[PDB]
């Protein structure tokens, strides 16, 4: 009896293929397609049309009437969500030279401190405190400002640099804290490296499209007109780059595009007036790599050469850097190298393997070379969890320490130093997260899917450690994967309001990701295998469901924007297997959006989905796009969260799909579509703003699971 709304039918045709003076591709139809989409009207680009508006606004009083009984439990997870940020902290402190480096936070104020103590000393306010930079200051009467970049001259530190935006533009200018010198140099993409002994330092300018085109040298006490440019690359593929081996001495220069790259060294030891760069390998179109120097002689090398499309590192010589030979690290089909940093003892790898992100190390043999039978992965007794080095605190070139950063569906993000030889570790700083929160209280793992054609597809899990396993539980499934994104099993206190009712909180790491290295996103599921996202997370679904864990009736699924596209296809295929779903902005009129290159995003997005203006794409398209496969079924509770002026996706694409659904759906459900109205064009996200938004589709699932109260 109380349907939500639909809207009228206005026949509109949209076509797909060449259209004079409209460039739809390289390879458009000819002659084109003509399909009829009859709610084209609900978009105008202008946002504003009567007609669109009125019907929004029975859609707002939809929601309204029927969001009543779940506005008191959306204010009590808003407060669960509040009371997990800390809005007074301090950083992990570092050493870096002869002091103490860390960032604080304070609670009334919107940007960091920049701190330091003597080496000695303890870190945190007091007389010992020294305030490099408060960014509150730049700040002040200010509407836009960034800081890109706060950068002390080494050895001393007496001169401290740093790099500052007000105008939104990504051009930074750099200057001096509290004007210790008077130098300052304008147009840079915000990153300083200093030369050595406070001489010098480093800074990259662009040209045409904001791209990354020059290297430069400042000596300081000059004007920016006699700095000199030491190295430029104009082809518009390539960005360049800099940085500073980890012993000070040789500066490494760098052209970087998707596929191929090139370094050269520089000889710091040489002094302000030494230009001539080296080259390390010719560039070679399809071959990565990057370049870090033990000392002064030798390059170690991370690449993808000869088909090491998971990289190698090689061994090479300053002198003969064009020989790759040795290899220290061969390529191997089950681990993903992404980098590199080298120390003088040791250097360390990350990358993944099995679905996680790992950290190696590599130490030095009993004769000064490095040396491959040391290889260790560092070991964590959770299943699946999140683990990295943190080399922006790694500042000293002779350590024995990492410095190492783990987070777990179950463990809050911790800080510590590990020893490279003996394996101990301890604590430097532990996340606090309020609200009663006690990381005993729950459990996390990891449990394997089978796809279609036999491929397994990882989920992360979570769960309070007091449920009955027994029995099956309310369960929530979240899912994204494009772009070759992880959705990591890092620790996020967003999932605390259901995880603390009795739910499991779980993730499927699906194809077009990139959770299981290169191909599970670029062949996995991309162009025509993009199937496979919605195939894996269905596999995922029925696999929590065949091994006891939930049934259908007591599971939830949801993903946002690319991870819309998920939850509107898996809504077509197998809606039965969910009871209760979330889709904020989710991109869903792919046909009609994809093959117009009038709305934004369209035509580098052609680079991830296809094109539907071409016969290779228009059916494979065409058989998962959500509104266009929406028919008489039954289909789940449903919310839709989208915004007027929001870019993460068209207002229109969601609200034909609520439309569409409440016109064939065969089930007596309710779909809600929360539409934000009021923010504009220029209007800033803003953060307490997406917790509310969070807030009430939590509300909805609880609702409809029927798992309202806490369970401690």
């Amino acid at each position: 009896t109380e349907r939500g709304p639909i809207a009228a039918h206005r026949p509109h045709e949209v076509v797909f293929g060449k259209v004079e003076g409209e460039d739809r591709g390289a390879n458009p139809m000819d002659p084109p397609r003509r399909r009829v989409d009859p709610l084209f009207w609900l978009r105008d680009d202008n946002r504003a049309d009567p007609e669109v508006l009125a019907h929004l606004h029975l859609e707002k009083d939809y929601y309204e009437k029927r969001a009543v009984d779940i506005k008191d439990l959306a204010e009590t997870i808003y407060q669960e969500h509040i009371s997990h940020i800390e809005e007074t902290d301090m950083s992990a402190p570092y050493v870096y030279d002869r002091f103490l480096y860390y960032t604080r936070d304070v609670k009334g104020l919107s940007y960091k401190l920049h701190c330091r103590v003597p080496a000695g000393k303890t870190p945190g306010e007091g007389e010992d405190e020294e305030i490099v930079l408060d960014e509150n200051k730049l700040a002040e009467g200010k509407s836009f400002c960034v800081v890109g970049c706060v950068a002390p001259a080494p050895p001393e530190h007496a001169l401290v640099a740093y790099s500052v935006d007000y105008c939104g533009d990504e051009v930074y200018s750099i200057r001096f804290v509290r004007d210790v010198v008077a130098d300052k140099v304008e147009g840079t993409n915000g990153s300083v490296v200093w030369g050595p002994n406070a001489e010098c330092f480093f800074y990259i300018t662009k040209d045409a499209s904001k791209r990354d085109n020059k290297v430069w040298r400042h000596i300081i006490g000059q004007p920016q007109s006699e700095d000199v440019c030491l190295y430029t690359d104009d082809d518009p593929l390539f960005s360049v780059g800099v940085g500073r081996s980890g012993d000070g001495k040789t500066l490494i220069i760098c052209s970087m595009s998707s596929e191929t790259s090139e370094s050269h060294l520089l000889d710091l030891r040489k002094g302000v007036k030494h230009n001539t760069l080296e080259m390390v390998r010719p560039r070679e179109k399809g071959v990565r790599y990057t370049v870090e120097m033990h000392g002064t002689d030798t390059l170690i090398v991370l690449t993808n050469k000869d088909k090491c499309v998971n990289g190698k590192v090689v061994l090479t010589k300053r002198s003969a850097p064009t020989d790759w030979g040795t290899v220290l690290i061969p390529h191997d089909d089950k681990v993903t190298i992404d980098d590199v940093a080298v120390f003088a003892k040791f250097a360390v790898l990350s990358g993944r393997r099995d679905g996680l992100t790992r950290v190696w190390t590599v130490r030095l043999g009993p004769d000064n070379l490095f040396s491959s039978a040391t290889l260790k992965e560092l070991h964590f007794d959770e299943p699946v969890f999140t683990a990295h080095v943190v080399c922006s605190q790694m500042k000293t070139y002779d350590a024995s320490l990492l410095r190492l950063r783990y987070s777990s569906m179950t463990t809050p993000t911790v800080w510590y130093d590990e020893d490279v030889l003996s394996g101990e570790r301890k604590v430097v700083k532990a996340r606090k997260v309020g609200g009663g929160f006690e990381s005993k209280n729950y459990v996390c793992r990891r449990e394997l899917a089978t796809a279609p054609d036999g491929t397994k597809v990882p989920i992360s899990l979570v769960y309070d450690t007091s449920i009955d396993l027994k029995k099956p539980n309310p369960t929530m499934l979240y899912g994204y994967g494009s772009y070759g994104i992880c959705i990591e099993p890092e620790f996020n206190s967003r999932f605390l309001p259901y995880v603390d009712r009795g739910m499991i909180y779980a993730i499927a790491h699906v194809r077009g990701g990139g959770e299981m290295g290169r191909t599970w996103y670029e062949v996995g599921g991309k162009y025509l295998t993009k199937r496979n996202t919605f195939m894996d997370f269905i596999a995922c679904a029925e696999h929590l469901i065949s091994s006891g864990l939930t049934t259908p009736a007591q599971l939830s699924c949801e993903g946002r924007s690319a991870g819309g596209l998920l939850v509107g296809a898996v809504l077509n295929m197998r809606p039965d297997l969910f009871h209760v779903a979330l889709a904020g902005v989710p991109f869903v009129d792919v046909m009609t959006t994809m093959c117009d290159p009038s709305i934004p995003l369209t035509t580098g997005e052609w680079e991830e989905w296809g094109n539907p203006n071409e016969y290779k794409f228009f059916d494979y398209m065409n058989s998962y796009s959500p509104i266009d496969n929406v028919r008489a079924q039954d289909y789940p509770h449903l919310m839709i969260q989208a915004g007027l002026h929001d870019p993460r996706v068209a207002y229109w694409e969601p609200a034909k799909w609520a439309s569409k659904l409440r016109e064939l759906k065969t089930d007596s459900n309710e779909v809600l579509l929360k539409m934000d109205l009021e923010s504009g064009h220029f209007s800033a996200s803003d953060r307490y703003k997406y917790l509310r938004e969070n807030a009430i589709q939590q509300a909805f699932v609880l609702k409809h699971l029927n798992v309202r109260q806490l369970l401690r």
